[PDB]
């Protein structure tokens, strides 16, 4: 079977309890994870150890907190106490875990399931070929020996409009923001990098990225996490918002793809 779980955010106990609920069995089953494996919850170290151990039985995409962890590890960004990342950063296998993490994809595609996954979704300004190319470009910089330079370049809120003519730092920054930070769009598809509210609470003319018809969403289902204030609700057919805010005292959600059946694990916090 195929299971898709939203942002874990260091909630290792909840993750294991949810996987035991569905009797997840590597070799029979595959797990998709929407990213943000780490930060806020208490068990980021255990989460990374376990997910890495799964190998081919897991399909991960990196989220904004995964990238921020990499930036802290590389000395690019400052450690925030509230992220609770010190046990992971101080672990004896930290190098092995984080060099594995930076090699993971930003985008997962299954053509037989007609299923696409990224942390924040697929901007309506991208067709599939462009999304693939952009993911490849950023994954290439992240898996290179020079990844700290890219992590430093990644921070920024502009440009917020895609163009095939984008080059250099602006191109990489847009790609990173689209895959890992996107929530709201302007009517022309341009990213808004400030509003994190629920769709009903946001200011006009902002709309969810998934409320703007895009070529990927017309042909593929899209699963994503990231947008906790959406509470996994209010999405169109074919759009699966899996982040129900476990680290926030909400729930961890698992979707079984074959029958679209949901399983939920309450937060222990
Ligand atoms: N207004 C509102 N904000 C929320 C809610 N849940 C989370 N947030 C906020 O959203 C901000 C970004 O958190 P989140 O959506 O989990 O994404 P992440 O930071 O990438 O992991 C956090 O600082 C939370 O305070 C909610 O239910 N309502
Ligand atoms: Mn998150
Ligand atoms: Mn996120």
């Amino acid at each position: 079977a195929t299971y898709l779980i939203g942002d874990v955010h260091g909630c290792y106990d909840e993750l294991i309890a949810l996987l035991h609920k569905v009797e997840f069995t590597p070799g029979k089953d595959t797990l998709w994870l929407t990213g943000d494996l780490v930060a806020r919850g208490p068990g980021s170290l255990d989460v990374l150890r376990y997910v890495k151990s799964l190998g081919d039985s897991v399909r991960l995409v990196l989220g904004n907190h995964d990238l921020h962890l990499l930036a802290v590890f590389a000395g690019i960004s400052r450690n925030k106490p509230k992220d609770r990342l010190t046990p992971l950063l101080e672990a004896p296998d930290a190098d092995e875990l984080l060099n594995w993490l930076r090699r993971q994809p930003l985008l997962q595609i299954d053509e037989e399931k007609k299923l696409v996954m990224a942390h924040a979704g697929i901007t309506p300004q991208w067709d599939l070929q462009t999304a693939k190319e952009c993911a490849r470009d950023v994954e290439a910089v992240l898996s290179s020996d020079s990844y700290p330079f890219f992590l430093d370049a990644m921070y920024g809120d502009m440009p917020n409009n895609w163009s095939p003519e984008l080059r250099g730092l602006g191109r990489l920054r847009f790609i990173t923001n689209a895959f890992t930070r996107m929530r709201f769009c302007f009517p022309n598809g341009q990213l808004d990098m400030y509003s994190k509210e629920s769709p009903e609470e946001a200011p006009a003319p902002l709309k969810p990225w998934f409320a703007i018809p895009g070529p990927v969403a017309e042909e593929y289902s899209i699963a994503f996490g990231h947008w906790a204030s959406l509470e996994g609700k209010g999405t169109p057919e074919g759009i699966y918002a899996l982040d129900t805010g476990c680290c926030w005292g909400g729930t961890l959600t698992c979707l079984r793809w074959e029958d679209k059946q949901y399983f939920v694990q309450p937060s222990n916090r």
